């Protein structure tokens, strides 16, 4: 026969094929895998548990391998894998979700409700943006690949690919493939291929760039049946084991998680905050600087007010006043070929730098795309001066953007603005373990954690 | 302002008193410590987990600190310190408690508004007012105590106390005291008091002498427990926490396994066990939180909770009871012949080599010979009493053969489910008919600190 978890893998299969049936996709390869229950038992999960939110956990008939889930979090018929859940940001009863002038009261506290899904390394971050759900940050009936970002979007029947992040979305029935960016606000029945950039607000505002595969594929890309490969990969995984030490384990105003590593010669600043799972080597962080939560920060300085987002990595780069550095976004110059990057500078989520040459970017500018020297720059980036005159539609090569320019370069300054607000929480991770032995095995039982009255 | 553990603390104690009102018995100093949330955090609890028995725990606004948990337990504001509650002989639904009325559900420990300290919670429920509840509430119980297949409401069981199959209601067990009287309502008994009553047709007192009990166990309040029996004890938790190929046997992996130890076939090593150059003849049984240590075992002996064995050479068949110190030396070996019955407590510091003959009772305090005469009795000479006996601090009123039956009825049965009898099909039992201790974290700051969130663990449909 099938272990129970061999079994919970194929029901999960089953139900996102079925959603996803009308894009003729098969999850079945991507998810599926040698004696799981022999792989899965080998590993403990983390729950974080705090004095000062109080606690939630639902874990029913599933498996939760090497995954940590903090604030409140129900797991249902779902098998996550050194997955991360993050309900932080998870609204409280009585507060409201705000929208268009309108305020909608919250019935009880915000949960994030996992079911008859399989989550591969991923991230899940932020909280509901879509007001048919303002009490449940729903993910069902999904897959996710390794790295991937589920930021703040309810999804459902979908498959969200390798280092691919959607962002403030409802994403429903659809395939978001390796290294796909999208915020469209709602993404239903769709399919969007590896390495798009897709930003998609009203009908009057519409980004979008396009990956030469044959470039993309040396940095991450992933077929069906075996497991992600590629820079980005091999990047991020030969440093997870620096994250183990730290686990196990001055200056005014900053913040850094113990749960962070710092390497080197890391100079944190006034302001400064460092999140968990935050990595800086050699890092120079300047003063209001925040790194987020998957962010990578290598051989660089930031001057100050610099926000680098989840995914974010920056190696041996120079950072002027307050640059945004988007989602995923790899951004690597070296010793011969050092990257200076001008006051606020907004790089794109999923750009891609790698410099062969030196190269510097000046103040203003807005970059996106694949840039290794001084005529990729030209043909991916423009001046907020320039772009700001933009009533229309413009096309630079595989980069095609419609609307006013002025407003959506504003997008994203009204986004690090806030974060760097917002800016400026205390828990430990509690250990769980599955079932060692028998049919059962690596499955956890039901669970159920909650407050004290 | 107190922290919710202090807190907790305070109200189990004022429950407990008010129990205790009549005895005038004050809790307090015995349950109470300096900045408690402190010490319970720097601790984990553990849950035992089965593929084969459904799980049920349900620990609600507990402290579970260096606890282990087994089988079908709810725990309710109280705070458990490093004690063992094990639910593995709970009766099950449908199953008949002889009295016979069903069971129509699975019997449950419930443990509420107590406060147990290295206590050893163990068997099920022994009253037919409470067959589907095996109840302990607004008790406290002290260091290396004994609840053993007795309800408890209301009462103080002290240190190395047992209370045996026994109801015990707003009482007070001081320590080292032996219990088994079915019931034990409003009383107070004094330390070093051993007691079976059965009916009105068996009774057994015996009595230590305090100067001489007090050597080797005692307990003041504000004050935890001293003597060479806690010092033993302790001397060893040591082991354990580093802990933590014979036919028909049975050895825990929970359990020390030491020295020279010979496990023979059909032998049942449970944890807390502590084996150290233990020869372990077939059908032997080391329960748990015994010790048996430069010893030979010759066969099918078991050894209660407590037992401690030491530099002894015990024959066919030999009853330890509970809570009892055997010790010889190299210089002064002891010997236990075939078949001997060591009622509970019974307390043996040899001075000079002493063997005890076949078909014996013992009980009390032994050091030589003459002690030995004094503190012992033939099973031949015993089985003719219909009546009362004196024999010093021993008294004894009732038939002398059937007392002895009852003792012997209950090593066999243990045996038996042991699965001592395994000849290969039939006779099967527990050493050859599975599961893993699972963690448990406390809040480890704030006001919550040492406190344990609220855990309810079910099998998944
Ligand atoms: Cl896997
Ligand atoms: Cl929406
Ligand atoms: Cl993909
Ligand atoms: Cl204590
Ligand atoms: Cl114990
Ligand atoms: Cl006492």
């Amino acid at each position: 026969g099938m272990t129970q978890l061999e079994l919970l893998l194929e029901r999960i299969i089953d139900r996102v094929n079925v959603n996803l049936r009308h894009q003729k996709f098969d999850v079945g390869d991507y998810v599926r895998r040698q004696t799981p229950h022999l792989h899965y038992s080998k590993f403990y999960a983390f729950y974080g548990l705090s004095a000062d939110d109080p606690v939630h956990f639902h874990f029913k008939n599933s498996s939760l391998a090497g995954s940590y889930l903090l604030g409140r979090v129900n797991v249902l018929h779902s098998a996550l894998y050194k997955s991360d859940i993050r309900g932080d940001e998870l609204k409280r009863k009585g507060q409201h979700f705000v929208c268009d002038g309108k305020m909608i009261p919250l019935h009880d506290d915000e949960v994030i409700t996992i079911k008859d899904s399989f989550l591969n390394k991923t991230l899940v971050h932020s909280n509901s943006h879509d007001p048919e759900s303002p009490e449940e940050f729903t993910i069902r009936n999904t897959v996710a690949m390794p790295y991937a970002n589920i930021h703040g979007s309810l999804t459902e029947g979908s498959f969200i690919g390798s280092f691919a992040t959607v962002d403030l979305s409802t994403i429903h029935n659809s395939v978001v493939r390796y290294f796909s960016y999208v915020q469209t606000g709602e993404l239903v029945g769709k399919c969007v291929e590896p390495g798009q950039i897709w930003i998609k607000s009203g009908d009057e505002l519409e980004f979008h760039y396009s990956f030469d595969k044959a470039i993309l594929d040396k940095y991450i890309s992933q077929e069906a049946g075996s497991c992600p490969t590629g820079v980005l990969m091999e990047f991020v995984e030969v440093r997870q084991e620096d994250f183990e030490e730290v686990f196990a384990s001055s200056a005014s105003g900053a913040s850094v998680s113990g749960y962070a590593v710092i390497k080197g010669d890391t100079v944190i600043g006034e302001n400064v905050l460092v999140s968990q799972r935050a990595y800086l080597d050699n890092a120079w962080m300047g003063k209001g600087s925040n790194a987020q939560e998957n962010c990578y920060i290598i051989n660089s300085r930031l001057e100050r007010n610099c926000v680098t987002a989840h995914g974010g990595k920056i190696i041996n780069a120079h950072l002027g006043d307050m640059i945004f550095t988007g989602f995923n976004s790899f951004l690597q110059g070296s010793e011969s070929s050092p990257l200076k990057i001008g006051d606020g500078c907004v790089v794109m989520p999923h750009t891609i730098i790698d410099l062969e040459e030196p190269l510097e970017i000046p103040a203003g500018h807005l970059v996106w795309g694949y840039i290794r020297n001084k005529a990729d720059l030209a043909a991916h980036s423009i001046s907020f001066e320039e772009f700001a005159k933009v009533d229309g539609e413009v096309t630079m090569g595989r980069m095609t953007f419609r609307g006013k320019g002025g407003p959506f370069l504003d997008s994203f300054k009204k986004r690090i603005k806030r974060i760097l607000s917002e800016n400026g929480k205390n828990f430990t991770f509690n250990i769980i373990q599955p079932y060692q032995d028998g049919d059962p095995r690596g499955m956890y039982p039901t669970i159920l954690i909650q407050p004290n009255n």
